């Protein structure tokens, strides 16, 4: 009679929360899903052997088209879990999963675990002053989507920090990297002419947000477009102005350089 | 000779991450600060047992002026925590202590935990529409901070949902409930009269995020500004325009009434 959303965290096995294993370890079925996001430093092996269940895997249209026909009705007589990457309910379409749970006459409860969206304090970045957020997508074909070019442009003329996701393929797992999202910045900047990125703009790259040993680099785009930053994931980060102590934090904790204490503050 | 952040989660001691736990088990001096916020649902006393060590509380004169001086030092003989309650990165002004630690050779290490941050997607908005956040802070003598007025301004012009913090008082055992922002929004309405903040403005409470029974609701701030949503901590948010599945969220999940199921596109 209860289905229960468990976030998993960020990197790897260990990034649950007590709660959410030990509750895991006490249902009857194990649902998780890694279409929203992967993650990078764990297995499903490792993920399974940790909470001593099976764990069934669900694509996106096992979720969105049929999570009433495949996970509720186990819900029903039994205790179900439903693992996702992150805090649950982050991802956009989550949140009305409950109220087919509800439609269904069963109960969910939601067991926090930690997100990205809180994660990228560790850049130093003080975080009430994070603006709208969004995804960079590839273009394609005739389709070339720049709305979140536009969201740094709203975002910064406020002095608001932009988060940006990247696009990700979960099942070819082919991530795109900060490198390949800055280029294409650079790419729509040339096109709008807006003065919004350039050679010049000031971003902060987290990878492996959650490991014990991130990647944490601030710099202008000219020097960073070509650094490598290790294994995916990739967070990429457009900030506002700086309060000098973000920037103080940026300079001796992700090693940017001496020059955004006066250009960036 | 290192030191590590640990969050310790939203609610209660399980809401700590596995990797946290198994780490903070393991280092040789343990501290800790419970004025960034309050878990409702747990005492000291659990969390030393969940543990296995002697926690000691630090006073934010203890942190914000000694830090280097009561902390540090161990450090740069053994391994030490510092337990924060929910992420330790985040709202708080701890990143900067990571500066201190480099400076005086100690190697930190960041471990995340569920931040109320992330923990708003269940109230069923779309975190990515977030805007700029702020805390409603207590008035002080004839000192009555209003910026976060203008800031659910700003945000709502753009279609922004807004995020507001609470204030604590932990050394007063004070929290300030939603009720309370509430009537300092509408005194600030008073004075600047902007229309932003009115008794037909729809709000939504969430309280005590991360147990298993938060208080989640929605409505209007003539009807909930004198509800009882249960103990502290709390947290408002002011949407701005919802997108259809927002509204049917928040009507199933969170009681709000039916007629803000019709959107003014
Ligand atoms: N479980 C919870 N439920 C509701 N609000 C919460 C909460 N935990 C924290 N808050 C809100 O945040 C304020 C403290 S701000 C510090 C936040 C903390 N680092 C985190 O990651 O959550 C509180 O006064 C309250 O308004």
């Amino acid at each position: 009679m209860v289905l229960y959303f468990i976030g998993l965290g960020l990197y790897d096995e260990r990034d649950i929360t007590v709660k959410g294993l030990e509750i895991a370890k006490k249902c009857d079925y194990v649902f998780a899903e890694f279409y929203t996001s992967l993650m990078a430093g764990t297995t499903l092996g490792r993920i399974q052997k940790l909470i001593g269940k099976e764990i069934r895997v669900l694509s996106r249209e096992d979720v969105e088209l049929n999570f009433e026909n495949i996970v509720l009705p186990l819900a029903k007589e039994n205790d179900v879990a439903f693992l996702t990457p992150g805090d649950p309910l982050v991802a956009t379409t989550h949140a009305e999963l409950r109220i087919r749970a509800k439609r269904a006459g069963v109960e969910s409860y939601v067991i926090h675990a930690p997100s990205i969206y809180s994660a990228v304090g560790i850049t130093g970045l003080h975080i009430y002053k994070f603006g709208k957020s969004m995804t960079v997508a590839y273009p394609e074909g005739n389709w070339f989507p720049t709305s979140y070019y536009d969201v740094i442009k709203e975002n910064a003329e406020r002095g608001l920090h932009t988060l940006l996701f990247l696009d990700i393929k979960a099942e070819k797992r082919m991530y795109m990297t900060a490198n390949e999202a800055m280029e294409l910045l650079l790419k729509v900047e040339d096109m709008k002419k807006g003065g919004v990125f350039t050679d010049d703009t000031l971003v902060v790259v987290l990878a492996r947000a959650g490991s014990l040993n991130p990647t944490i680099r601030a710099g202008y785009v000219k020097d960073l477009i070509r650094e490598d930053f290790g294994d995916p994931p990739h967070i990429l980060i457009v900030p506002g102005k700086l309060h000098i102590v973000e920037a103080e934090y940026l300079v001796e904790i992700a090693g940017a350089p001496r020059e955004i204490l006066r250009v960036n503050v």
